[PDB]
């Protein structure tokens, strides 16, 4: 995976991370050529430390292959350390979501829903535990294409009980947090929970309540999103189920 620096052409800067900013850029191979790419910078890997655990998120990536989930291309292992993924052109979710309102049809999100579910269904197959489905973490790559951002690029408000109270995560607990994406996406990027404080969501969540119908939402799909919010985990649908009922739901909005 290692790829010779002179093959990438640095060009302007689209975000940050943690560890550094993120550059869009074209890597030069003898396969394609001039394919458009997202790098990921690090600050300071000056230090040996924070090098290893930067290098050790692109490993992550490397075990997975879903036409949902961001690529891994490659790395620069010297200094300035780089990872080099496939570039999601139109950026961050919530951003495009909120930008494009009144432009995008029901059908657009119901689809964005719909693909995240086969990327986590993908996921579950492989006893990958997520911990961190939110829109501020899903990419877009066209109008009809989101992605599963970089897992490495507390989330109280998008928690399941057993994880706010007991600390376990499992899928269940994943299917609790893609329900609150899917609510997210069909607000148009509006966070759960505005104005309520983190140590006050488990009380709401104990005392029955949910995260209200999203405006325009079929209430098939809201019925689904409620499903993921069941409070005990072995009640609520395997990602493989929700990505079932998903199909349904976007087949039957595409056809009115
Ligand atoms: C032109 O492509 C873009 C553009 C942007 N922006 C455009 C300029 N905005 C002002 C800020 C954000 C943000 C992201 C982006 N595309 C990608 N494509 C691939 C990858 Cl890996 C990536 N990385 C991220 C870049 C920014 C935020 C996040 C990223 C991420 O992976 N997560 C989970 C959050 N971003």
């Amino acid at each position: 995976y290692e790829i010779q620096r002179e093959r990438i052409e640095l060009g302007r800067c689209i975000g940050e991370g943690q560890f550094g900013d993120v550059h869009q850029g074209i890597y030069m191979s003898p396969e394609n050529p001039a394919m458009a790419v997202a790098i990921k910078t690090c600050k300071n890997c000056t230090s040996d430390s924070v090098r290893e655990k930067f290098l050790q998120e692109a490993l992550t990536m490397r075990q997975f292959d879903h036409p949902h989930i961001v690529k891994l291309i490659g790395v620069i292992t010297e200094n300035p350390v780089w990872i080099i993924m496939e570039l999601c052109t139109l950026g961050e979710l919530r951003s495009f979501l909120q930008v494009r309102k009144f432009s995008l049809d029901l059908a657009s999100l119901i689809l964005y829903a719909y693909q995240l579910s086969t990327a986590l269904a993908y996921l579950e197959s492989k006893r990958f535990v997520h911990r961190d489905i939110a829109a501020r973490n899903v990419l877009v790559s066209a109008t009809d294409c989101v992605k599963l951002g970089d897992f490495g690029l507390l989330p109280i408000k998008w928690m399941a009980p057993e994880s706010i109270n007991f600390r376990r995560f499992t899928s269940a607990s994943d299917v609790w947090m893609f329900g609150v994406c899917m609510w997210e996406i069909l607000m148009h990027g509006v966070k759960p929970f505005q104005g309520v404080k983190n140590n006050d969501v488990i009380g709401r969540i104990e005392n029955g309540e949910r995260l209200p119908m999203p405006p325009n939402c079929p209430p098939t799909l809201y019925s689904l999103m409620t499903k993921c919010w069941a409070y005990d985990p072995s009640r609520r649908p395997r990602f493989t189920e929700l990505k079932a009922q998903l199909s349904t739901i976007l087949e039957e909005e595409k056809l009115q």
